[PDB]
């Protein structure tokens, strides 16, 4: 369970003197998420009246 | 905490400091009343005039 090239592999984005560091780069694609989308449904369904500056 | 806290001035806020409200009241066409109502039986019967006679 061991190929005979095993201690003398080529390792890349595997750093450090015996190749067992993770240094690759991680793929983005743009998706970002965040609490979910409410619209309001009682606004028109009462009287108004402004008072606005007076 | 606002640094003007001690030093507002308020309009419509009278007393040794501005706590009472005189503020006025804004008034519309509004007035609230008894519902409305129809009448129905106007045509079940038989009908008879003797307004001047």
């Amino acid at each position: 369970s061991d190929t005979p090239y095993k201690a003398d592999l080529s390792r890349v984005h595997w750093a450090g003197s015996n190749s067992d560091v993770d240094i690759h780069l991680e793929i983005f694609e743009g998706d970002v998420d965040s609490g979910f989308m409410y619209n309001s449904f009682f606004r028109g369904n009462s009287s108004y009246v402004s008072v606005q500056d007076q």
